[PDB]
């Protein structure tokens, strides 16, 4: 019911809106990826600190067990 | 009482659960991105096809006006 | 070695963190619902207004056809 | 460029699609709410079991401390 010229201008506006919206969404992905990488890195560092402490504690237990055994069996 | 080794094992499991949840949340975000990307392509394709059809009809409309004014000019001379 | 009381305190904190995350995820889902509800109202309103305008124009179109056929009938008798 | 009758039928289809889609979304909220309530309930029960065990352990520590004190100060 509107002229073809008017309808062409309406659809062009729809295109520009979708393009501008998607461009924005795409431009934001890098910072989101960077945030996940940063936070996963923090968690892996936390896990590695716990794991390392567990390794140390297990070696101390090995040494305590060996010492008690040697004292008891001579 | 209990061993610190046991407590450290438990704390390592706690952080492993957090890592697994973060990795799975990120994997989900990537799936949502893929579906968004494909939907954009479908939808922008529909819009560009509609725009080109309107554009082609508008070109035809201007030529129809040219033809109709030419026919009037010929009618005036009759 | 360490006390089981300390280990239990730590485990209680671990579950409290999970509760807090679940409560906040649910609070987020409710916010998304509210925005969805309001968007539905905006969008269905636009559609019903468009439908009523088309409907009213169609009623007018049928009456215009009635008027145009009546005028033809009067022209035929001239 | 289409007749008003055709356009009325197109918009009616759009309405029915939006209504049917929203009705579905609304009908699904109860099961989602129920799932959150169920899972939060499981977590609170887990937390209460830990808390209760901590209360018991603290009372045992109170009794061990009192007994050692009495033995040492007579
Ligand atoms: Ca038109
Ligand atoms: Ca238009
Ligand atoms: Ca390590
Ligand atoms: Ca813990
Ligand atoms: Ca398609
Ligand atoms: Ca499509
Ligand atoms: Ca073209
Ligand atoms: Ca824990
Ligand atoms: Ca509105
Ligand atoms: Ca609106
Ligand atoms: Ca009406
Ligand atoms: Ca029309
Ligand atoms: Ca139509
Ligand atoms: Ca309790």
């Amino acid at each position: 019911d509107e002229a073809l010229e008017k309808d062409l201008n309406d659809v062009s506006k729809e295109i520009n809106l979708m393009l501008s919206t998607y461009a924005k969404l795409l431009s934001e992905r890098a910072a989101v990826d960077a945030s996940y990488i940063d936070e996963i890195d923090e968690l892996f560092k936390e896990a590695n600190a716990i794991e390392n402490a567990l390794i140390q504690k297990r070696e101390e237990l090995r040494q305590r067990f060996t010492a008690i055994a040697n004292t008891l069996h001579r």
